[PDB]
């Protein structure tokens, strides 16, 4: 419909203006109080912080420059910040500030207190099809938005989907997101969610996100992912094989959609055909979905996370609390000039 076409045209205009003139240096570390580590990885962490003047809470991602360099994530880190400061969509966590110092890079995001979908899914076991469908619809709209901007996301998994106070999804972690008009080649993403063409070291495209959506919908509705095995090499063998087993409790419509998203041949995969995303939106499994009402956040969510207020961390887990040290000397200044 022309209304969707004009929406996406405006979305791309607004993205490009910020893309071509990125914001930089919009806060500093001593404007915030550190509260609690919410997650950690090989080159950084995410911490709940509170702004000292406004009292607002944020999730601050802190990346160690020297580790980013050592683990060959420079371009990915520059992609992450440049994309986040340019996008705007109801189901994406919002970047509020960014800055750097002698040691670290900082991306200060809205704090979503309801926790990761991964926690809720593993607690309940599996989501009913209507519950899975509510979340899947949000990812479909989000990928329609990102792909129309020539952005591939490349990190879909339950850990990256935060549940907000209204029960809606907020996608976090743009560390693998990239502006790509055609193909791209980097090996990245978690093993269970990789498309076959990533595993086979091909030049791949945005069809890998639609494969990952198939994995996510399967895992939400089953409680475990479709290509599960003990070690990555065994997972990769199952992914490239072109066979899946569906639980008998899956509806026929759900199985049909999944066979079309988990299509090994990327030229036959839903989302990547002539009709693009509309083959997904018009599929029978989504017949009950009001796409506009989802976008407008007018649908009552299936699940509202339990939390006490905007500073509650009970839906996140516990990690060793480490210093945020800042060297007296500048590290890796050249590499991160544009940040
Ligand atoms: C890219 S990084 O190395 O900076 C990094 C920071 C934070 C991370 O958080 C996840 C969140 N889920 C809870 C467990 O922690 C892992 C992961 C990686």
């Amino acid at each position: 419909q022309e209304s969707v076409k004009e929406f996406l045209a405006k979305a791309k205009e607004e993205f490009l203006k910020k893309w071509e003139s990125p914001s930089q240096n919009t806060a500093q570390l001593d404007h915030f109080d550190r509260i609690k580590t919410l997650g950690t990885g090989s080159f950084g962490r995410v911490m709940l912080v509170k702004h000292k003047e406004t009292g607002n809470h944020y999730a601050m991602k802190i990346l160690d420059k020297q580790k980013v360099v050592k683990l060959k994530q420079i371009e990915h880190t520059l992609n992450e910040k440049r994309i986040l400061q340019a996008v705007n969509f109801p189901f994406l966590v919002k970047l509020e500030f960014s800055f750097k110092d002698n040691s670290n890079l900082y991306m200060v995001m809205e704090y979503v207190p309801g926790g990761e979908m991964f926690s809720h899914l593993r607690r309940i076991g599996r989501f009913s099809e209507p519950h899975a469908r509510f979340y899947a619809a949000q990812i479909v709209l989000t990928f329609e938005y990102l792909h129309s901007l020539d952005l591939i996301y490349r990190d879909l998994k339950p850990e990256n989907l935060l549940i907000d106070q209204q029960g809606y999804i907020q996608v976090t972690d743009f560390g693998f997101a990239k502006r790509v008009k055609g193909r791209t080649w980097t090996l990245c993403g978690t093993p269970e969610y990789l498309a076959p063409e990533i595993i086979l070291s091909k030049g791949y495209n945005k069809a890998v996100d639609w494969w990952a959506l198939g994995v996510l919908i399967y895992e939400m509705a089953a409680g475990y992912p479709p290509f599960f095995a003990d070690q990555p090499i065994q997972i990769y063998e199952k992914i490239v094989s072109g066979k899946v087993r569906f639980p008998s409790h899956f509806s026929s419509d759900l199985k049909d959609l999944l066979r079309n998203l988990l299509q090994v041949d990327l030229t036959k995969r839903f989302g990547n055909l002539k009709n693009g995303v509309n083959d997904i939106k018009n599929h029978k499994w989504f017949a009950t979905t009001d796409w506009i009402a989802i976008y407008q956040r007018k649908v009552e969510a299936p699940f509202i996370p339990k939390f006490k207020g905007p500073g509650d961390t009970s839906n996140f887990d516990d990690y060793e609390e480490e210093e945020i040290r800042v060297s007296i000397n500048e590290k890796c200044g050249k590499e991160f000039t544009e940040f």
